[PDB]
């Protein structure tokens, strides 16, 4: 039936209810050292 769903009022409006660096083996930008 009818259910209040919420609020209005004119201030408030409608208120409503390390880092892991991941990379591939690749020479010459990343070989194995």
């Amino acid at each position: 039936g009818l259910e209040k769903i919420g609020t209005w009022d004119p201030a408030s409006g409608l208120n409503m209810t390390s880092l892991i660096v991941t990379t591939i083996l690749e020479e010459p930008y990343v070989l194995f050292k």
